[PDB]
């Protein structure tokens, strides 16, 4: 499915991230289609959260421990370690280029997709290529982030 947030026709009208404390019902959409997309995607470079106000919660599926199809977020964070930024130009009209973000690994006091808080490490390439999503966006380097 992939997570098809929107642009131009939307009214993000720059958006950024708004934190996570609570859950909604699109946010399970943000969890199981940042599965269909953290794994169907790493790519092209998607711009995690846009249509009106937001939420984030990230995901994993048994990828740093011997989880399940599990989640990640970027929350109410801890630690941040490294930085790196990806060479893409992304959201709101995805032209020209940029490395926007500046993240290695980031562990999270966060809440997944029930209402439940939780706390632990976002590493990998996804983790860094979903918050890029994201942080092409609230990570803004960049200029305009075409936004
Ligand atoms: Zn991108």
């Amino acid at each position: 499915s992939v997570l098809q947030v929107l642009h131009i026709p939307d009214e993000r009208l720059r958006k950024v991230a708004k934190p996570v404390e609570e859950v909604n019902a699109e946010i399970q959409r943000i969890v199981d289609d940042m599965f269909e997309t953290m794994y169907a995607e790493e790519g092209i470079g998607l711009a995690a959260t846009q249509v009106d106000i937001h939420q984030r919660i990230i995901v994993i599926d048994v990828s740093e421990n011997r989880d399940e199809r599990l989640v990640l977020i970027n929350p109410e964070l801890l630690e941040k370690s490294g930085e790196t930024g990806i060479e893409e130009g992304c959201l709101s009209i995805p032209e020209q280029r940029a490395l926007v973000p500046r993240a290695e690994k980031v562990k999270i006091r966060a809440l997944d997709r029930d209402g439940k808080p939780f706390e632990l490490e976002a590493d990998g390439l996804l983790a860094i290529c979903i918050q890029h999503e994201m942080d092409h966006l609230v990570g803004k380097l960049f200029m305009d982030y075409l936004s």
